[PDB]
């Protein structure tokens, strides 16, 4: 099959190291190492019912 | 089968170093090695019920 | 199957070293290590019921 | 059947020897290590019910 | 089946060794060892019912 | 049936060894060896009922 | 079924050897040995009836 | 039926050896050792009746 | 059956050596060896009837 | 049938050698060796009756 | 039915050889060996009535 | 029905041999031996009635 | 099947460095090492349902 | 089939290093190395259901 | 097959080093390595349906 | 087969360095580095359905 | 095949470094190293059904 | 075979350095290097359905 | 096979440093490098349908 | 085979320089470097269907 011989994959330290900074939410932030199957996502979302808005600002 | 012969892998100490960060809710923050199946996905959201609204600011 | 030949698998000391820091709610921010099915996720919500809002502030 | 042959896997020290920080509340913050089927998740919530909001500051 | 062959699989000493840090509420931070199965999870919440609101701050 | 034959499975000291730690309510500290099944949960609450609050500060 | 040929489980000591620490409510703060049906939980609530708010501080 | 081998399980002197500690109420803090069923679980409350609030300070 | 084949089981000495140290209250504390079945619980409370709150300071 | 071959149990000497400890109210800290059926439970309480608060300071 | 084939179980010397200590209120500080059934419990309390508080200073 | 086979049950000088060591009241300190049935409890309590508070320090 | 032979894979610190940034909602943010299949996605939207709109201020 | 003899990767730090910037939503901002099947996407939106409007300003 | 040797490949610090810059929705942002099957795609849109309008301003 | 030897592939700084940009909706901004089939896309739009009109300015 | 042996392949910086700059909507940004196949393509537009107009303005 | 032998191929800072310039929409505006088959494209449209009309102002 | 010895292959700078500028829709923008086939198009539009007229003001 | 010596092949700055311009639709405004196969073309275009006209003004 398919094959990987990375060296340092490193990946680390996500935050970059700021301060005050500020992370959202339903984020994907892993940090992943091996095969994988399935496939990789950020967040999903069904919107508000029955007539509620969805609002960003 | 789907190998993989990282050296390093690393992915340590998330948060960056940085003082007064808040993180989020809901994210997927994990470290995960080895072999995956399934996918791997951020947060989810079934928005308010009945005409609530969702609001980001 | 699958396989994995990870030499120095960290993952960590998630928060980083900063001080004062805010952990969010609901995260995922585990370490995983081995074999994995069912996939990675993060947290999940079915937003509020009758007519309550989500607000982030 | 899938394989494993991790040599050093670290997941320490969690926190990451800040001083001050504050953890969160329904987070997955487990270390976990060998075979995993089911799938790894974050927090989960059914907001609050009969009108009531839900809020992030 | 799977299986699993970590040399040094750590863990250990959640905390990170800062002083006067807050561990906080329903989260998981357990360290699990072997074959697992049924998943590992954060915390759950129901909201608070008849109208009562679910606040973080 | 799934194997693990990890050596040096640590997982010890929990607390870190800072002092003035606060170890909060209703979290899931355990450490777990050997074959599991049912998952590994974080806390749970149903959160109060006839329009009590939930507060978080 | 399922194995585990684990060498050095320690997970001892939990408290981590610092001073003046303060062990919270209703954990799970358990070290548990040996093949585990059932699951591995955190403490549980029920919230206040009749009104009655939940805090924290 | 699952089997364990372990070497040296340990998991002794829970507190840590620091002075001045204070433990908590409702934990659990046992360690546990051979076949367990039923599940291993944390504190568990059910909050005040009659419109008693639950405070943490 | 379920098996153990554990080699040196200490669970011992549990208060870790510190002095003035104050174990708390409805804590579970007990080693237990051998098959177990009915579950392993910390503390129970139903918290206080007719309008009395449960403080922790 | 389940079994438990456990070699060295010890589980003695509970208090840890310390001075001037302090082995509070209600706890379990009971040694158990040998089968057991109906599970292992920390104290139990019924919060005081006709408005009488629970304080813990 | 479950067996038990414990060599050395110890149990012994329950105070740890430390001076000045207090063996507080209702504990439960037995060492029971042989089978048991009806499980193991710690000290149980139904709290003051008419309004009496209960308080751990 | 159930075994026991153990060697070495000890069990004994409960004090460890410690100097102005003291003991609480309605305590469990038994050291219990062969086939049980109806379980191990600590001290029970019916609190005060009338308005009378229960005190510790 | 395909291969990769990439030395030095970085792929850290995420969030640049930069002080009070914010990162958003429903991303993917994750760094994946490996061989993958199943695809990389964006976050995901079920636009609001009955008539309630979707706003980007 | 396919290779890939990439030295050097990098991939890293995608905030880019400025301060107050405000990462969007639903983005696709992963870093990924090693075979990919199944193609990389942005965000996906099933616009608002029953007459409501999108809107960017 | 086809082949890849590329010495020094980059795509880091995506955002340019700016400050005050805005992400935005539905973007595919990322740094992909090694060899790729399915294409590079953009955001998806399916518009408002029952008659809403979508607006750029 | 195809090959390809660039020495110095950067791509890096997507956003050029100015402040107070946006990275508009639905673009696709990847950098992709190897082998690639499948095609390279902007994105998509299936325009609004019953007679709802799509708008820029 | 075909072959290309490019030395200094740029492409980076895409934004130009002027601030104050909008990105589009569903175009295609993105900087491609190393054989393609499938070719390049812009954005692709669906136009309005049921008789909505479409308006650049 | 075709060949490429380019020495600088630049293609980089595409918006020119320009303020408060407008990138507009499905535009293919990517660099691309190496081996290329099936061709480049601009924006594709399908005009609007059932009688609404395209314009450009 | 056909050959390409070209030294300082610019193309860059797309927007050309005018501010201003506003770039349209459905262009081909991009800037390739290497041996193309399939050639090099342009837009395309499929004009509307069902006596929809289209307006170039 | 046909051949290619150009020195300095510019092609860059396309806008021109000048600002307040408007880049048409459907264009062809691509650099492109090395042998190409297939031909360059403008735009196309179906005149509308059903009746409609097509206008330039």
């Amino acid at each position: 099959g398919d094959g990987y011989n990375g060296f340092g994959n490193d990946g680390s330290n996500f935050g970059g190291g700021g301060s005050y900074n500020d992370f959202g939410n339903y984020n994907n932030q892993s940090s992943n190492f091996g095969p994988m199957k399935g496939g990789n996502f950020g967040g999903r979302s069904s919107g508000p019912y029955g007539g509620g808005g969805q609002y960003f600002a």
